[PDB]
């Protein structure tokens, strides 16, 4: 809409205050008028049309608990954003500053949260296995990141390919949070997954086989599943990218970890520079090498740890 930038108040979904940029005309809107053609978070209602309408507040505080979810969508849509261009100097998903769009309160009882090719959608949970999703960063910065890959490498969302595109939204989502710097960790999800039980997650990056998922090429799914386990053997991916980072030794193999900027640095640039739409496993190792390369010179140690996480799970 047309209006003037201001500023509102609220609580996300874990009860923490924030403010948020919103656009005034008769009604305050989430509208963000100061990172790039904008940050837009609407109502999906319960119902599954999108977007919905534009979020209207009649007094600019957002403290109702209908508020909570479309609070954190906005703000966490926004810090994402600023991951990207102060570390990467990537202007919104497209590189362009693209406006970016959140629906929050999408059907009943919806278990999940997702990027669909043209916006955010977040479901609010059952209450049991979620709470809002928009709750969590990580799962925020997971989904807003397909669509860099989507304008990037284009990784087709099927077996070996679509595992890469969702370890690659796991690797930054992580590092999103990091950047943020409220209680970071390798693991996805936590903040909204099972209010009733404590420490769990949706998936681990530092020790997939936590959760079930593989660690290890040669334990791959094979079936046809979740198009080809690709929320699966992303535990492969995760895993290399953890050891790269943080280093360790896995399956009798050891990495020195270099750090999560140079992890970040190093993906961005095979992610942006080097993946294509069916890159498999074993071209992700050789596009992640080529990058250290390129970044950091084809014998130091960021190349040599770039080569023993792949060792580490197999990936040749
Ligand atoms: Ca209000
Ligand atoms: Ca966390
Ligand atoms: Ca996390
Ligand atoms: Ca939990
Ligand atoms: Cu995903």
């Amino acid at each position: 809409i047309t209006g003037t930038s201001t500023v509102g108040v609220g609580r996300g979904v874990l009860g923490d205050q924030k403010n948020i940029n919103t656009t005034y005309s008769t009604y305050y809107y989430l509208q963000d008028n100061t990172r790039g053609n904008g940050i837009f978070t609407y109502d999906a209602k319960y119902r599954t049309t999108l977007p919905g309408s534009l979020w209207a507040d009649a007094d600019n505080q957002f403290f109702a608990s209908y508020d909570a979810p479309a609070v954190d969508a906005h703000y966490y849509a926004g810090v994402t954003y600023d991951y990207y261009k102060n570390v990467h100097n990537r202007l919104s998903y497209d590189g362009n500053n693209a406006a970016i769009r959140s629906s929050v309160h999408y059907s009943q009882g919806y278990n999940n949260a997702f990027w669909n090719g043209s916006q955010m959608v977040y479901g609010d949970g059952d209450g049991q296995t979620f709470i809002p999703l928009s709750g969590g960063i990580d799962v925020v910065a997971h989904e807003l990141t397909h669509a860099v890959t989507d304008y990037t490498a284009g990784l087709i969302y099927q077996n070996e390919s679509g595992a890469i595109n969702e370890a690659i939204s796991d690797i930054f989502g992580t590092l999103v949070e990091f950047y943020a710097n409220k209680n970071p960790d390798w693991e996805i999800g936590e903040d909204v997954y099972t209010p009733g039980i404590s420490g769990d997650s949706l998936r681990s990056m530092s020790d997939p086989a936590k959760y079930g998922d593989p660690d290890h090429y040669s334990k791959r799914y094979t079936g046809t599943q979740d198009n080809g386990g690709v929320h699966i053997n992303s535990g492969i991916i995760n895993k290399a990218a953890y050891l790269i980072s943080q280093g360790g030794t896995h399956y009798g193999v050891s990495v020195v970890g270099i750090g999560r900027d140079k992890l970040g640095k190093i993906f961005y640039r095979a992610l942006t520079q080097y993946l294509t739409p069916t890159s498999n496993f074993s071209q992700l190792r050789a596009a992640a090498v080529q990058s250290a390369t390129d970044l950091y010179g084809s014998t130091s140690q960021e190349v040599a740890s770039v080569k023993q996480a792949f060792d580490a799970v197999g990936v040749k």
